[PDB]
């Protein structure tokens, strides 16, 4: 059972998401979905057991994505993402049944990213658990066209035009900067999973982003900001077969954290299903067990 | 005589600054001012000598800072003076004394970090002149401290309140971040700068600012400057952006560069006083031969 709980941002934005509470005050976990991904993705089973194992449970739709406010619609801009997520940290600490003291930031790919940059300058974070977690964008063959790409959209939109929208993953896969395992099976998959015509639960999904998306992540620079990351314990799972985040990034960025940290490998598991399937129950109460022995 | 010029950006907002136009169709230089810095201070005298050696150029307010839009005020996002670099870039080049081919970016202190980011992406930017640029915001034993104030404006906020706003040094040269010499020379230098025929000059930032510096990294975005010819001017005695961060930063620029130190200058003083007549000739001869159409 779940209640919907929105969020201001301290530019009047609503986040909207679920909220799933417990009794008493316990502690609170904050969940982030990957790209372009919204609440009812696969986050509802986790958020299920994390309130079972008595921790309130947010999961949300990030700003310009699903059901919550953002304009332009999809344009993803993960230390945007960040910042807010300092704002749905607030709401959710004023919570009755939440103890303010015990707030967890948890996030699957794209949003595992976006977790730590708010964790890094977040004292209230208690705790991070990074799934999957994705540190490039650019394959540096396709940055030029990329770039011109954009800079051609600024000039449409200027002209009064729409800003330009493509799918994070066209029907072979790709995409234009090269992100995520495009032109090969990573990006593939990405693609059968997010253009499915089926049933998930979420009515306000789109498999649109827009294009100026990529210029914020020819910005961000995650890697060194993820080195700002010295206090938070932290918990990185990482899928062995991992085709649209090479495992050895993360774990490349695992190597860094001079703090308590506990790394997981999913073993056959890849980026959509290292929390589903046969020892996806183990991993779960590994994150609950990381958070109860560091909150 | 210099003209106001707008150029809008793609989410509406206004940018305005002065434009020196030539005599028929010419090559193009957009002047970015420093820090919180508005465009009639120094950058003026520049743009004359620029325009009288047949350079269009452009000096303007970055968002949210003096004339120009931008809401709320005073809160420097260089990511997002970059991007309005490239409308900026866009509107210039389709005034009619400009020739469109023949672009130019010019930055000084923290908008010289600005206009090498805007060059990383634009390829109509043909050259890159940066200026004692700054590549380097927090001291690490004020970090955690100025994080924990950033949060707590964030709190102040959503309760209703003006976003918290603060002079960029104070009067021991200070700032919550300890970026450009703060408690040292450097600090000092520029509150005397800052303290002392711009009505929308205003000595205050918005302490969100320091969230936007926290994300930004500069010297990675520099790294994708890899084509773009570029001109870097050092002071040799900077004490608020450090010679040894300027220098390494350019020795890794692999395409046509050149490097000028003005001997016994600061991060104010590189363009004034004696050499300074030199410093611009060189600006305009590297302008010259690196941007020919
Ligand atoms: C069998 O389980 C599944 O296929 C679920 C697939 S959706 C999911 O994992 C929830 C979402 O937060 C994570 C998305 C990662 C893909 C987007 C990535 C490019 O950032
Ligand atoms: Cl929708
Ligand atoms: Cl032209
Ligand atoms: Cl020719």
């Amino acid at each position: 059972s779940f209640q919907v709980v929105e969020c201001k941002t301290i530019d009047g934005i609503i986040i909207r998401g679920r909220f799933y509470a417990v009794d008493g005050k316990g502690p609170a976990i904050i969940m982030t979905p990957g790209f372009n991904c919204v609440k009812e993705m696969l986050l509802p089973d986790i958020a299920e057991t994390f309130q079972s194992q008595g921790f309130n449970t947010y999961i949300y739709d990030p700003r310009s994505i699903g059901d919550s406010d953002g304009s332009p619609k999809n344009l993803i801009d993960p230390l945007q993402q960040a910042e807010d997520l300092a704002d749905i940290v607030t709401h959710i600490s004023s919570l009755p049944s939440v103890d303010s003291s015990k707030i967890t930031l948890w996030g699957m790919s794209f949003g595992g990213t976006v977790s730590a940059c708010a964790a890094a300058v977040d004292r209230r974070v208690k705790a991070l658990v990074m799934v999957c977690p994705i540190l490039s964008f650019y394959q540096a063959e396709k940055r030029d066209k990329a770039f011109l790409q954009l800079i051609r959209d600024r000039q449409s939109q200027l002209r009064g035009n729409e800003p330009f929208m493509l799918p994070p993953f066209n029907s072979k896969g790709e995409n234009p900067i090269g992100m995520a395992g495009s032109g090969g099976p990573g990006g593939i998959e990405a693609y059968g999973f997010m253009g499915a015509v089926i049933d998930r639960g979420a009515p306000n999904f789109r498999n649109k982003i827009a294009l100026q998306t990529y210029q914020k992540l020819a910005w961000w620079q995650p890697k060194e900001i993820l080195k700002l990351v010295d206090k938070t314990p932290v918990l990185m799972v990482t899928p062995e077969l991992d085709t649209m985040s090479p495992p050895e990034e993360q774990k490349a960025a695992f190597e860094l954290f001079p703090q308590t940290k506990k790394f997981l490998e999913a073993k056959g598991k890849g980026h959509l299903t290292v929390l589903s399937g046969e020892g996806s129950v183990e991993v779960v109460d590994a994150m609950t067990e990381f958070i109860r022995e560091n909150v």
